[PDB]
């Protein structure tokens, strides 16, 4: 069965990233590793961070955009880790390939949409989750807030308040 | 159920790659972002590109070739793409492991077969696909084209007409 | 069902890694190619190589370490290779995704336990291993070797002994 799985990838550029390591405009030789805040679908807990490399593929000077190949991880504190594998293009949204997990993610399989909204500040991922042992924690799964550029983590997320994240929060 | 599927990867050394990033001949250190055009194994359809990172692991003065570590993804217009991870090595055939895969490729497993053709220009692959939620369409299972040095794509791929390209091919 | 395998992974630094790509203390930015030497769990036979790359996330000015997110794969022979995608931290033991494998590996899927002992020199790893068409062959699963930082592979191992090595061994 198909559990449905939401979450807010910010960047606040406290992070070191995007730290662009410029070998190539973004053309192919440039490698962008990179780690962001991750949030909860419905934006009210901090859950820990997305770690992991963009390989520019190309510039495209027709979308005014750039293809990356993205090869990374987002990482939910104590409930583990989901991996993923696949195209990450700034001018329309994508679908990535999950290639495992683990944890709760364990067993993890299927696909993930990537939702553009802020450039590159704010993303939204819906993942189609397959293969995990059990439902996923209530905690996780809360009505998303529809993506939109103004939506933001609760203040207690961004503070980091016991109500806020979850437990042992990937920092 | 296995579905093999066959596609023939192609360099025109008209997209910047591979674009070697030197840090060791080839050796440790040494990074190499990729990207190729992607056929159908019949060789009448244009279906994307592929796209991702061989890491160099070491030369091997032995056999005049290389051993590298891959990242990549093949990716077919409308249809998704699929994801992988593995040995390449300039001097014989390897099998990478088929880490997933999005749009019918949803649900992607099993290991594909790469096959060394001309260096580094033209390689032949066979996945062996369990998992996929429906059987390949037709217009990618074609009967493939028996690999050697000199099979070519149909001039209609190359040249991007309606006929030689599938929906939406990746550029 | 779940099958358990354990191996070492252990560098002579005759491999001329990790090689460090300085670009970033560790840092976002840092980018370390690898490869060591990799043993079956009771310590008995080569069986190949890890080769793959991590990516520095962030220095721990805290615990005196750092985060890497890393991207790699386990060869074992002619047995074939695992890959997986996750978390490595000089600090503590980690649980990394398997993406999949080739060979006897086929199909592979689950999560790998990753146990520091020496730093960077020795790790042992635990496979939960699910998804493989037949039983993991008795020459790779060995009652292993408690692990503790004193321990070593047999001197036939290091030294290439036909009794010592996997049929093929990664080398
Ligand atoms: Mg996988």
């Amino acid at each position: 069965k198909v559990q449905e799985l939401s979450v807010y990838e910010i960047n606040d550029l406290d992070r070191h990233s995007p730290k662009i390591l410029k070998n190539a405009r973004f053309g192919l030789g440039d490698l962008v590793p990179f780690t962001n805040k991750l949030y909860t679908g419905d934006l009210k807990k901090r859950v820990g961070i997305t770690a992991g490399l963009c390989v520019v593929i190309e510039h495209v000077p027709e979308k005014n955009g750039d293809r990356f190949e993205a090869t990374y991880s987002f990482y939910f504190g104590d409930y583990g880790h989901l991996s993923v594998q696949g195209p990450y293009l700034t001018y329309e949204d994508s679908f990535l390939a999950i290639t495992g997990g683990a944890g709760i993610f364990e067993g993890a399989y299927g696909q993930v949409k990537l939702q553009q909204l802020v450039y590159p500040t704010k993303l939204f991922y819906t993942f189609y989750l397959k293969g995990l042992a059990n439902d996923l924690p209530l905690e996780l799964i809360g009505t998303p807030v529809p993506p939109s550029k103004d939506v933001e983590p609760a203040p207690e997320a961004k503070a980091l308040k016991p109500s806020g994240v979850v437990s042992n929060f990937t920092n």
